[PDB]
């Protein structure tokens, strides 16, 4: 097989805990793919405690001819961006993306260049971030073998002229099952199976802990396919914290999310949570 | 003083009869704005008759020290549409609107002008629809004198080369009080009292009936601000119809509407309308 990137490696345990819910916001998704043209996603957000609204509108075009695709991106904080990349192009498996951002409230200029290459065992990237604040690499390798992967990640900030991140992972993955085991920086530990129990059920069992400190976190989440168009999510973990999430499909296409966060004490006051989300694909 | 549009002739009445009602919708929109900057909502909306489930984004950006704004609007069915208005800037009481439609997925183009000049006693205004069905014209005048309003809106379709509208309108206004009459077509007759009773009551009056049918429609209906953060509307037609909503914010921002349209007749056939709309403001 061809590896997953480094940052992919645990990411379906990673997907079990994240989607499904959002506690505390107000979420609308609109995706509006044309089987031959442009691609429109716009993402709305509300912090019901904040009363912050949040927005993103992406314009994006894939020249499938040429292995093009151009995007543009606007938010909320009147931040653009424009990302064109190439793929397949140049060699089979070559990835080439050029990315910039332009603020014009503040005027902050961002560029980077993102290079990833892959094929059979391997998948490598280096990405290079442009700034005022100072240049950064990042590189990435993973390496696969029978199922299992091995993969290293550093950051070089040029200013400091020092690697200020270095990451290593080993890890086992299947279709049904996955292990993942990462050091951060030899500091930050952190373990996770993932398991695809049967057609209906997803589990992930999530630990992390950090050296010189004794204590260890977990969590314990699932996903229930109930049929094609009931979804329930349950998580707990150590700090006591219990998420419950359901998601269901109203009309093809059209999917709406309810969401509560409970903690381990009273509930006569400010603390299980809530959120509401509605994805729109057309 | 500077007169209404002819279409904000009656506005007040039949904003009494349309606003804090949503009846067969669920809707959602969250937004943001900023005096200085831009302006920005994301909306959702499902008919609950129709199973038809609607998403759209806004962008506005307000440049008050050259009279301008654009605006700039996105739905689900691929519809995009931007708006440039010029106000106040080649004269007092000038306002141009330049106003695009495409479709990216229909290829579907419309373009319009708009043009209004207003002064005191006065407001003339002419819009222009570059339509591939063909170009039409409509233009309005409104003419006040001491309380009193007169006027006169025709629409001019190029393809049939003949006036295809010719209303009048007659009313007098106060800020606590209006009465507007008009005649659409010579054939469609309207008219409406409006009175603003005190700080918490706003009632409407509407009548409308159509030449060569002897029957005649009437609605009454009321605004009822309980307290600055709840708000009710009642209304009834001689069709039977009884509309009622409910507008409460739970938090500053957030603002839920609840609405009912009641038929007379049984409650066991599945004929009432229900309705549910959620703002978020940041
Ligand atoms: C090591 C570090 C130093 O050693 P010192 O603290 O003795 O100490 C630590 O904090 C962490 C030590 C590393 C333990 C090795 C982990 C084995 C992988 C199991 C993960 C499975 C995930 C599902
Ligand atoms: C046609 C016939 C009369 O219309 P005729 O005058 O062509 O249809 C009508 O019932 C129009 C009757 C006109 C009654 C009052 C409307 C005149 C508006 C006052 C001045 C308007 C200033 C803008
Ligand atoms: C003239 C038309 C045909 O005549 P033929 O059908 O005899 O018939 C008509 O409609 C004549 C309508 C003329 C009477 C207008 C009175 C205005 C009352 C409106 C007040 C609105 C406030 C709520």
């Amino acid at each position: 097989a061809v590896p997953p990137t480094y940052a992919d490696l645990g990411k379906s345990a990673r997907d079990v805990f994240t989607k499904g819910y959002g506690f505390g916001l107000i979420k609308l998704d609109l995706k509006t793919k044309s089987e031959n043209g442009l691609e429109f996603t716009s993402s709305g957000s509300a912090n019901t405690e904040t009363t912050k609204v949040t927005g993103s509108l992406e314009t994006k075009y894939r020249w499938t001819e040429y292995g093009l695709t151009f995007t543009e991106k606007w938010n909320t904080d009147n931040t653009l961006g424009t990302e064109i990349t190439v793929e397949d192009q140049l060699a089979r498996g070559l990835k080439l993306t050029f990315d910039s951002s332009f603020s014009p409230n503040t005027g902050k200029k961002n560029a980077k260049i993102k290079t990833g290459y892959k094929r059979e065992h391997i998948n490598l990237g280096c990405d290079m971030d442009f700034d005022i604040a100072g240049p950064s690499i990042r590189g990435a390798l993973v390496l696969g073998y029978e199922g299992w992967l091995a993969g290293y990640q550093m950051n070089f900030e040029t200013a400091k002229s020092r690697v200020t991140q270095s990451n290593f992972a080993v890890g086992y993955k299947t279709d049904e099952f996955q292990l993942h085991t990462n050091v951060n920086d030899g500091t930050e530990f952190g373990g996770s199976i993932y398991q695809k129990v049967n057609k209906k059920l997803e589990t992930a069992v999530n630990l992390a802990w950090t050296a010189g400190n004794s204590n260890t976190r977990f969590g314990i989440a699932a996903k229930y396919q109930i049929d094609p168009d009931a979804c329930f999510s349950a998580k707990v973990n150590n700090s006591s914290l219990i998420g419950l999430g359901y998601t269901q499909t109203l009309k093809p296409g059209i999917k709406l999310t309810l969401s509560a966060l409970l903690d381990g004490k009273n509930v006569n006051a400010g603390g299980h949570k809530l959120g509401l989300g509605l994805e729109f694909q057309a």
